[PDB]
């Protein structure tokens, strides 16, 4: 089944937000944050990510879910990001690299939809 489209101007404002939390680098090492969580490893490569992570999600499943319309709402994107990088801090140490790079992550997401949702008033 197909999901009745969203209005236009909320999926445009979903991919803006997702692509500029995607592009955020790092200023001093120039490192793409968002770059480790882009496609998730294999079933077959990391078993045991599929153990401890019961809902995993890579940044290719939520363009997907904006695509699909299956977000409708900015709450609703929201969310899939926030467990994104739930998810990261649970197969992760914290004060790893990945670890840290998701909470970062978090507060891109916020300042990121809050700079788009500002603009369009």
């Amino acid at each position: 089944e197909k999901l009745s489209p969203n209005p236009p101007n909320l999926t445009k404002k979903m991919k803006k937000i997702v692509d500029a939390v995607i592009k955020y680098k790092d200023s001093s090492s120039g490192r793409q944050l968002s770059e480790v969580f882009i496609q998730l490893p294999s079933r077959k490569e990391l078993p045991e990510y599929y153990e401890l992570i019961r809902k995993p999600v890579d940044f290719k499943k939520i363009k997907e879910r904006i695509r699909n319309h299956k977000y409708r709402s900015l709450n609703d994107l929201e969310k899939d990001v926030m467990l994104l990088c739930q998810n990261a801090q649970t197969f992760n140490l914290e004060g790893s690299l990945i670890y840290e790079d998701s909470i970062v992550l978090q507060s891109v997401f916020t300042s990121v939809r809050q700079k788009i949702e500002k603009e369009d008033d």
